[PDB]
């Protein structure tokens, strides 16, 4: 099914947003497991599952639309060297994010693509919900001190 | 089953403190939800859920005596802006609460209404579990620190 | 994450609709019990319980927008005598929280606060269910008499 | 198998008068749903998809005699305003159907297609329970009064 | 609830397409299943049935919103005298109705319906599903050849 | 119980047809066996069987009307070369079997013996069955292709 | 624990042609995916599952090692255009990773670090299966015809 051109260029800018996503959230849970974090290291983890279940979405629908995915365009991973530092990164670059979305659904609109509008919807919602664990966690740190922030992930 | 308009008072006016509890309590648990005090949250709203049970009873009676209940005239909530402040203002709530049940039960039994009282007396016993739990929490703030108390109620 | 201010305001005021009609569909409840019309009590229970868990949810979103959810107005309950008058206040009750949900669906969508849309999408629709409920109700007493109604609504 | 083109013809005839009976209990049976009549609106469903039934059949049948089943040419649907006009209106739909039914199997007896005389036989079968019970509906109704009858029919 | 006159039309326009398709899939159902090719048989079948789970919801919605749902008028079957001609008329049929479905949701958009909106947007997801069989049979016909398409559909 | 004479030699006629039937499916399932072609020959099988429950039930008819069924004289099998012819000559021997059947079925009418006609009735409902199952694999050998046909009859 | 430095180079290096195998086929199954050619998507997702499972032990050691894993520079994704080029790809990518592991090996020989050999030796017998699949798929259109291939992988 004929898709409309720029609505496809949308959806593989969001597709590589996704992409630096998957890899950021991976390197950093792999970061939290080795220095001992596994509760940071395992939740960080399914973020990262998360972002490739997007991704695999949005290839998809691409290649419905007649389109092309792109995959071998990797932007900036924001790669922290510590805790705080990592889930800053992280809500950096899903405020990033949110507002590409943002800026593809009001043309899916536009040009009447409704389903694809849903699917970046859904994804929308996902990604505000990662922005309130992040935020959330800064906040924790606050409240209880880094260190005990730490300890309390330490295990699972 | 016409009842003692004065009894039927009473129960309004412990109605009204139920109401007021129901919101207050709700409020400050989605609050420590929002802030990643999950542990906190959790009680806090089984504690509004049981206030909620309180009230359904008053209604009833309230109801069963002829009178009319009044869920209109919601008075002041106490919303505290931390964690110390929200447990002192459940307690300020609550002893304003027992306060008045004290003063129904002294008139249900001088009009021989045995069974509001009993009722009352049901209630006054579980706002002093309340109030225990409350005077507790701020005990233990004191005990282990804000810090350890609220990495202590970070996940359940 | 910061949001849009009328957006708030606009959820603060659904969110007040909804506290309206968690105290009245509840009083109705209780009353239509305390008559003996236990199947019209459970329904309306149910209804207000619905309420309850709208409420929930516009708090959660108010909090994380960094709003402050307002619980403390509470509006006019409008309550009826008869079974016909407390149907028919229920019906204007929601026919003016269909009015504000658009409304405010109409302010997120130009200024993108799609997420927030979809919520109040799905209260929306869960509202216009409710509405075809009562209007039913309402066309059935006229078909099979009020008598007749309120008899298929005394058992469980 | 190449069978008599006549008796094609009356399949055919047959199946437009089911594909009326589709649509018009379809309908009804949701009018009924619509205004709270759950148990008229369950069992005009199940006439519904008992009459798709046989149209599936004779679509079968008329295919495997070389036919070209005909879905194109919809008849005249009779939808009542009222319960007791929609019962009246699946009569006189019936009626017709078992005369047609009958004619056909006249000349499937004499062209010996005993297969296909089989065949509307079984759903003459079915047509006349569908009589029985709209007869049955309509002398109820002048039993018990048309409001107890329809009361009857609230609640599934 | 009375609903917009031109929201009701669209409405029963869709529902005029989801008839056209509900005949049209079933009848290419039963010459897929009469020449043997099953799997195609039960593919369409469930193709038809979905439609008519469409038809329902808009009768459904029609009614809750005053409008009177037409199932007297059937449009052009489309339907063809192989697999490949069969397929395609789908595919025809299937663009039609995703383009009246965008005029309509814009319009539910317009003046606000937008539980409507979410039911045809719902549908156009299902649509737009079938568009990507269609068009993946047709290209699988091309990738493997006819014969080889039509033997992998013979059993099921 | 003392049966017509002549219905009971259609009844020994038809018994015939079905005892060259059972042989000559018998063996074209044992030559696809043979040829490795095991789901024709397992078809085949099963036909074999229906005709020799057809055998049972026309002997034990025949028997209580007080004849002597015929056993002994065997006509013509139609034996093919290869699977095509095979399935031809099966449909030429059901097409003559069927043709006795309607002039049987239409002598039991005129004498009143009715059980014999619905047995009769009920093996030429089986028989068409065979006949559509064999036109169905001639079609298909045109469809998909000979080589193609016996590819997917190879296994079970 | 300080581990050599070019060891981690070349982990890092065998890391970068993993990253390069996931993204390429993961686009491969969802190309054969989208053209219908359902086996080969599936089993080329597995292979791409397979490659992120390599990914990840990669990752792991290097950071136990005290390097920094990069996942930020993609290499060259071989996209084929059709399915007898995309296996083609992924063959010419496993052979340069084949090479790319061995150099590696040989290094990890010379500095003793007999543990990431260890690793080494099981992602390279991963790699030669897949090229024996890769290779088998190769030769397998070769002897049964494209249209019979993709025919066999159309279905799961
Ligand atoms: C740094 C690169 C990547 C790494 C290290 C990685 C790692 C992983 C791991 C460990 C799993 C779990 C496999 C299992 O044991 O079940 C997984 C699953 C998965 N990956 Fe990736 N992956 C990467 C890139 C990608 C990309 C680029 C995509 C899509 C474009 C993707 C899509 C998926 C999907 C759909 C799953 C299945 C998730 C589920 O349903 O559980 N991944 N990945
Ligand atoms: C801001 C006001 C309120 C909020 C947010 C609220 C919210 C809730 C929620 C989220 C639940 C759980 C429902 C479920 O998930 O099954 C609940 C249950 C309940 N509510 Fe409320 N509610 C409110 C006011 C009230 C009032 C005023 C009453 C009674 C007069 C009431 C009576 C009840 C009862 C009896 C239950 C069930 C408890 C049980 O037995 O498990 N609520 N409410
Ligand atoms: C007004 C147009 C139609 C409507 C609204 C409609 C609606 C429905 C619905 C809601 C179902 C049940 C689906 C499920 O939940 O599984 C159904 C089943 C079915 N329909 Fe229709 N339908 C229509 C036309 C037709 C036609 C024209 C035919 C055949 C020529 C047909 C054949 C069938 C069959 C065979 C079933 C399955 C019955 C079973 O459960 O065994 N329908 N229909
Ligand atoms: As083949
Ligand atoms: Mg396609
Ligand atoms: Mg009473
Ligand atoms: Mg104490
Ligand atoms: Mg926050
Ligand atoms: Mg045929
Ligand atoms: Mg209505
Ligand atoms: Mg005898
Ligand atoms: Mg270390
Ligand atoms: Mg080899």
């Amino acid at each position: 099914m004929k898709g409309d051109k720029k609505v496809i260029q949308h959806l593989n800018k969001i597709l590589g947003n996704e992409l630096i996503a998957i890899n950021q959230y991976f390197l950093h849970s792999r970061m939290w497991n080795d220095w001992g974090l596994k509760r940071l290291g395992a939740h960080e983890y399914h973020e990262s599952i998360d972002e490739m279940k997007h991704a695999d979405k949005l290839i998809e629908r691409i290649l419905f639309l007649e389109g092309a995915p792109n995959l071998q365009d990797l932007g900036k991973l924001l790669i922290g060297e510590n805790t705080q530092e990592m889930l800053q990164c992280d809500l950096n670059l899903e405020l990033k994010a949110t507002k590409d979305l943002r800026e593809a659904i009001v043309h899916c609109e536009q040009v009447h693509d409704y389903v694809s509008r849903d699917l970046l919807k859904d994804i929308l919602e996902s990604e505000e919900e990662h922005i309130d664990y992040l935020e959330t966690q800064l906040g924790l740190i606050q409240k209880v001190g880094l260190e005990n922030y730490l300890q309390s992930h330490m295990h699972e």
